[PDB]
């Protein structure tokens, strides 16, 4: 395994600390990857507030999230403390309107 009871507890706490939490390569102002950039732009377009976490400077967290989310890469988007999806799924839910529905639901709880 790549995670422990404490790591899992912290991750659960981390993804629930804000309504929308984005795990990316780089920072919102300085995306290190095109895939990470697309999600940030999506989120900026919708005017939804969010927390961005750079996983390029913390391997334990990176490897733990891959297992926690059961998704091998980043970006990884969380909404309402539940894993929403990686790049492809976030882009599609954006075109579809499902992304917005999810965020609203989260913002209004």
């Amino acid at each position: 395994s790549a995670l422990t009871p404490q790591l899992k507890d912290t991750l659960e706490k981390l993804v629930n600390s804000e309504k929308v939490v984005l795990f990316m390569k780089g920072t919102r102002d300085f995306p290190m990857c095109g895939f990470s950039n697309t999600v940030v732009q999506i989120l900026k377009n919708l005017n939804v507030p969010f927390e961005d976490v750079n996983i390029l400077e913390n391997e334990m967290l990176r490897q733990g999230l891959k297992e926690y989310s059961n998704w091998p890469t980043f970006p990884q988007l969380y909404i309402g403390g539940e894993f929403f999806g990686g790049c492809d799924i976030t882009l599609e839910a954006f075109k579809t309107g499902e992304l917005q529905e999810e965020v609203e639901k989260a913002m209004c709880s």
